[PDB]
């Protein structure tokens, strides 16, 4: 949790131009937060880029976790270990809204941050998901609690995202 350039947008909101991949290696938090889907497939945006980093190995103690528990509900989480990124991975689903996932499934998929004192997270439902990312830091400053560290890879998203928060 020695996280270093972040801007503090709120008491417990604080973002950065960076690649998690990049953030989790260097800092070894707590827990780190992939973007999943209720199978807990890594094929794409921050959870293939997570489970290339741990060369496969998130995704096959991801398939195991499926075998024996089923899968995940849209909103839902489950800890796993976070291997060489961090102490612990939480995977959240947030919904899909390209396929017709409610948005409010967006503020239950925040609520499982606070269940950690420190995160460091992506945005939820942004990218392949298709929710607008500044809608998503809005739902994730009115919904978590807990003190989360947002990385965000693009910075011509990132300057839009300050902008519009402060
Ligand atoms: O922060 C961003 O710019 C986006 C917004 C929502 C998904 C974020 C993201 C981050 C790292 C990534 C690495 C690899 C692939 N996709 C990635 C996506």
């Amino acid at each position: 949790n020695s996280f270093s350039g972040y801007l503090k947008l709120t008491d417990n909101v604080y973002i950065k131009n960076a690649d998690i991949v990049e953030e989790a290696k260097k800092v070894k938090p707590t827990v780190v937060v992939n973007a999943a889907n209720v199978y807990l497939k890594h094929g794409g945006g921050v959870a293939g880029a997570l489970n290339k980093a741990t060369n496969n190995a998130m995704q096959v103690e991801s398939d195991d976790y499926i075998a024996t528990n089923g899968p995940l509900k849209v909103g839902g989480s489950c800890v796993l270990s976070g291997h060489n990124l961090a102490k612990h991975c939480l995977h959240v689903v947030g919904p899909n809204v390209n396929k017709g996932e409610d948005i409010q499934l967006l503020k239950s998929a925040y609520e499982n941050f606070n269940q950690h004192e420190v995160l460091l997270a992506p945005l939820l439902s942004a990218g392949i998901f298709g929710a607008d990312p500044i809608h998503s830091l809005r739902v994730c400053v009115d919904t978590v609690r807990t003190n989360v560290y947002l990385a965000v890879f693009d910075k011509n998203l990132y300057d839009k995202l300050v902008s519009s928060f402060l």
